[PDB]
């Protein structure tokens, strides 16, 4: 019945991670719908380059722009390293205690990168770090921090596993780095459309029925 | 001994299957080396953006520009759908009966898509598809070919354990796609400095030490 070409953005660690296989079960039970999907982790500008839904993670206050924002989740990040470079680096009871830490950084090479801490009675901490290693995938990250290159900050969801196996260790357990809300932002006449409608849906469906963290 | 920074790029798929581990490790052992790392599928121009080592994945024939081209391996690509779709929409014999399947596409969207097929007695067959699906990230594609809601082209690699598993099917076995050349271009001169030296002796090394098709 739903009929039709539905253009979609989504970060990358997210899509592989959660994203794919909503898509591929709608997909599955929508045969005339066509998914064009950019798999990016830039900033998408839905009304200039016409998409129908553009999934962000991004950290509150979010845009109050025109689009209609739908809220998908909320996901908590952490600092980790492995025990190897906690071994070698010292203890960490306060922030201060990471200045001159190796670390890693999330993005482009050019920005600056501060880590954003709040922690017992309401104590603000921003630790700048020059990271050794720069780049947007997530998974290369990971790599690094259970080799001992140095302290990153990843989303929770994304090393679990590791935290579970004690191949990384959460570093200043008692701070608390801002979450991040996933959310899907789309122009209110394209969700209007009957086939965008139904995708916007599946995946309100879906996210609602995970009790991620 | 290794110092300074190394500005390297590399596709997606490639960097989370095989490469991401290796920089990791290659950056455990050189504590003084900074990597930039971006993680792109996009053509890279090594010379004008100033990158110090571009990772390629194409098929031959291969760029003769100026810059200096070393071989790290080929991987093969073949067509797979699952049970399921299979069941639902014929035999396949010849190239010909591809024509009307459902299929996904690796790609963007205004992209023209068409498997180019080399069969018995040197026989060519060019299918061109429409594909339902279209995206940039292996991942996603893999998913919904499971889930059967097209055919699609990946690599080998990418599909060993679904195909050992049945969940995945490869379509038109006595045929055979251009097979892709894993490679690394970099300019003359950057690759005399020390530091991009050790990361490309590194990756040749640890390339050479895969037997991976
Ligand atoms: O919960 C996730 O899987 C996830 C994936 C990517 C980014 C993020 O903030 C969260
Ligand atoms: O062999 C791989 O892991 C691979 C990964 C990405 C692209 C490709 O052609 C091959």
């Amino acid at each position: 019945e739903p009929r039709g070409v539905v253009r979609i953005t989504c970060p990358v660690a997210l899509l592989q991670a959660t994203v794919s296989t909503m898509l591929a079960d709608f997909m599955a039970s929508c045969p005339l719908v066509t998914i064009h999907l950019e798999a990016t982790n830039r900033q998408v500008d839905p009304v200039a380059e016409a998409i129908d839904i553009a999934i962000r993670v991004r950290p509150p206050p979010l845009q109050n722009s025109d689009l209609v924002l739908r809220v998908l989740g909320n996901r908590c990040q952490c600092l980790v390293a492995s025990p190897e470079l906690i071994g070698r680096q010292g203890e960490v009871n306060t922030p201060v205690d990471l200045t001159g830490w190796p670390s890693l950084g999330l993005g482009q090479p050019q920005q600056t990168f501060i880590w954003n801490l709040e922690g017992p009675e309401k104590a603000h901490a921003a630790v700048y770090h020059q990271p050794r290693l720069v780049t947007a995938d997530m998974n290369t990250l990971r790599s690094a921090a259970l080799a001992g290159v140095g302290v990153v900050q990843l989303p929770l969801m994304m090393v679990t596993e590791q935290l579970a196996e004690g191949t990384l260790v959460r570093l200043l357990p008692d701070w608390s780095v801002r979450h991040e809300i996933i959310h899907a932002v789309y122009p209110s006449r394209r969700g209007l459309l009957p086939s965008v409608r139904s995708v916007l849906d599946y995946l309100v469906q879906r996210f609602s029925q995970l009790d991620e963290r």
